[PDB]
């Protein structure tokens, strides 16, 4: 996968928040810190209100690529 | 041998592409590239925002193992 | 592929009006014009009213093996 | 396929009627005409009515095994 | 760490005829014992039982599974491998 | 499986509270026992009520990879 390397490569290095559309509808959200060839490792740092105050929550989740149907970045890039 | 020429026609000749998912999404837009397992696909959203339609470049990568059927807009014939 | 290659081949050179049922329930219809080891282009006539007069349109779509489930014959086929 | 090819052509050879549950849920009846690596040809020999007359199709489907979840033969059967 | 655990686990359930739960990605349980298994498919043996005139009738069912449509395999009784 | 491998590995070895969805919605949740190039093997100790009192049940599934959607563990996890 001679696109795919780069694209995830750029995303990830430029720190891009990208949508990862599931094919079960589900849509994850944040930023590709790592992945290899079968997986994604997709960091997401939202906010959360935790008994009446502002606490933001990082959870980190490996996502099977198989799992993906679509990857939509908040802005375009492109490769080197 | 079928699959690369009919996606790197429609990449060259830059034709508007249907692209079925398994799910029922349907998305449009150009193939800018496509890879072994991946296409990338561009196309140009209108949002409005304070009265007036505002544009601007939406690039997916999409898995080719999500796609079900990918309609063009025109027939083409391979090389 | 012994069954697979001769079964299109057969379909393909015969022109045989085939339905394709892909795995998520949607139909499609059409001849098979050429497929490969993961795809198959189907084209298809259809009949379209615009304007109060019966148009045909030729459909073509490379449709991912990976998404279909079974392909249905309009009339019984043979192969060597 | 040291499991998988021998069960096929034992219920090919002993014309053994074969229920296919497809991922989807679908259900087909029928008897394996042929198979190989990826693909199954389903033989069915339905009856059904047309405008109050009894009219019987023998329909020779192709299924991909990758929309297949079980085969359930009708009879139990072994092979070596 | 590959393709070491499917087979044993697999192997162990079927040699030590132990009943498991089969749960396909479409939410179908399957249950029965493993009779065999190649790379692809496991082959599930189970008796069912229907009611035939007023009177009980076991059956023998024996279904190839497709692994590809296998979500998890849950035992009924915890084991362990080599 | 240059990321898959080790983030697997150590959610293992720190026995780390892992919940696993699938494709199909089932959320998972125990920790990675094994894992295989295709199957986690997940442990689940759950609480279950036996005749008025409580009773720890363990459960052991072989989950097939190819359903997981994404393996979400309970807190952060850094790799070497």
């Amino acid at each position: 996968h001679s696109l795919q390397d780069p694209y995830l490569n750029t995303l990830r290095k430029e720190r891009v928040p990208v949508s990862i559309y599931l094919v079960n509808g589900i849509k994850l959200q944040g930023q590709i810190e790592s992945f290899d060839q079968f997986v994604i490792l997709l960091k997401n740092t939202a906010e959360e209100i935790q008994n009446g105050e502002v606490v933001r929550k990082v959870v980190s989740q490996m996502v099977y690529k198989h799992a993906i149907s679509t990857v939509v970045p908040s802005r375009p890039v492109r490769l080197p």
